[PDB]
């Protein structure tokens, strides 16, 4: 409740700077005794009573996983990598592998899904004949 | 009704910035206790009583799907891809595939429809003889 402790959550996805008006606004939300502060390493360090920090650290993990963009690298079944590169690149990162033939992709999980749906569009090997 | 809660809808299609006069105008619409705020990740975070947030989050999903432009990639039946490229490009994105022969297209659903109607214009293989 009123218990004043310091507890520290980074925003890894984004530089935490963007919560400085928000979180010292949450200092500015209620009766003070609060500290919000920022390392270059992008950890967000807090001090405050138990509730103000409840919804402060709420803000912080929030802006973390709602600032998500995260890595995945995926196979390419048949089609040559350079191609699916050529298409998706100029559609507006995207990495190709011919040796093991992989499409490699970054973004949020919603980038994961959207470009997995582009993949599912073309995973098919053409019946060139 | 009067229940004050924070609830958060992104505008994925557009950067949510364009609702800052609108939604803090909806703070400014009625008796306050409201917060509207914006992540770089383009999620739009709200705080307010149940009705003001009813029509606030209304605004937000609204400007989402009315800011729609969304992806689809489509086959090309016969005609070479470079061609239908050449025409539609210089008509004022548009991606070609010769290997699997696909016309690839971005836009709203209304871009979907309009250029599906250009497609239906020429899907036909010419009787070159």
């Amino acid at each position: 409740g009123d218990e004043l402790v310091t507890r520290i959550v980074p925003l890894e996805n984004v530089p935490a700077r963007d919560l400085a008006p928000l979180l010292r606004q949450m200092m500015d939300a209620g009766s003070v005794g609060n500290v919000v502060h920022y390392e270059p390493s992008n950890v967000l360090i807090l001090t405050g009573r138990a509730s103000t920090i409840n919804k402060l650290i709420e803000v912080i993990k929030r802006v973390d996983v709602i600032g998500t963009e995260k890595q995945q690298i995926i196979h390419l079944e048949y089609a040559s990598a350079e191609d699916l590169a050529e298409i998706l690149n100029q559609l507006i990162k995207i990495v190709a592998d011919k040796r093991t033939n992989s499409l490699i992709i970054s973004g949020p999980e919603k980038a994961r899904q959207r470009i997995t749906s582009l993949l599912k569009s073309l995973d098919v090997e053409e019946s060139e004949e």
